[PDB]
């Protein structure tokens, strides 16, 4: 029902990969965890959930973001789920932008996708329950992500404000109802009635937010997807309009890659630590 697949010592702590049978997705799922050195002492540690973007697995961030150094110092565990259901019986598309690697963190209502594409319930309900049951962790959590995963973090935090201390993102999809990535995925997973899409749009949620989760967003100015897919100005406008605690930082010359993420991940860890320690 749960299997440790791999272990690698990392900055006096541990990077470990698991597979488990998901009740919400009705499929096997892989996730990775980083436990800091403090978890070896008897301490319970807080958890940063990291959600990845299109095509990614539970490996990309663990390998490339360089988060382990500071997570170790600050005593933060990081949990990185995969980006979609995977395996036998799970629908898929040949394109990188739909199906596997592309769950969009929604609960799909349209067949065939509705059978397995319940990534919102997985991230919000099943995964944290599992993590808290297995690992030496507290009930204090935060959430972050990149692009589709930034969309994931923001939308989940805004709809579950009591559940998350803080939220952050790199290159988030802010207004997915108004971009091709969001439109393709939402039409396929949720159908043609865009009223059903509203609860999955960070910019729309933020404008209407009744309770604040502190937020930090970093955007590379040389990100090729900025205008068409990401639309940070649209998030800023929502924040402005709702007195929302959003710090949105634009960085000249930086792109959409993990090189950009690695460049500011320590900022994100110090930001989360501020709220996870409270
Ligand atoms: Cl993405």
């Amino acid at each position: 029902s749960i299997e440790n697949l791999s272990s690698n010592k990392s900055f006096g702590g541990w990077h470990k990969q698991y597979s488990h049978v998901s009740n919400t997705l009705n499929c096997a799922m892989r996730f990775a965890i980083y436990l800091p050195p403090q978890a070896s002492t008897g301490a319970k540690v807080p958890v940063l959930y990291w959600l990845s973007g299109l095509t990614c697995s539970d490996e990309n961030f663990m390998q490339k973001a360089g988060a382990q150094r500071l997570a170790a110092e600050l005593g933060i565990a990081i949990v990185a789920p995969d980006t979609s259901p995977r395996g036998e019986g799970v629908a898929d598309d040949e394109g990188y932008d739909l199906g596997q690697g592309a769950g969009f963190y929604v609960n799909a209502t349209q067949a065939p996708w509705n059978r397995h594409y319940q990534m919102y319930d997985y991230v919000v309900n099943e995964l944290p329950e599992l993590i808290e049951s297995m690992f030496p962790v507290s009930d204090k959590r935060a959430i972050a992500g990149h692009s589709m995963g930034g969309h994931g973090a923001l939308t989940i935090a805004l709809r579950n404000p009591e559940r998350y201390q803080s939220v952050s993102a790199f290159s988030p999809i802010n207004n997915p109802v108004n971009c091709p990535w969001g439109q393709k995925a939402f039409t396929a997973y949720l159908g043609k009635d865009t009223d059903t899409w509203r609860e999955y749009d960070a910019s729309l949620l933020m404008r209407a937010a009744k309770q604040y989760v502190p937020a930090l967003v970093d955007q590379g100015e040389a990100d090729n997807f900025l205008a068409e897919q990401l639309k940070p100005e649209v998030l800023e406008a929502a924040a402005s309009s709702n007195n929302y605690p959003l710090e949105l930082r634009s960085h000249e010359g930086y792109d959409h890659s993990y090189y950009f993420i690695a460049s500011f991940i320590e900022d994100h860890l110090r930001f989360h630590s501020n709220y996870l320690n409270a």
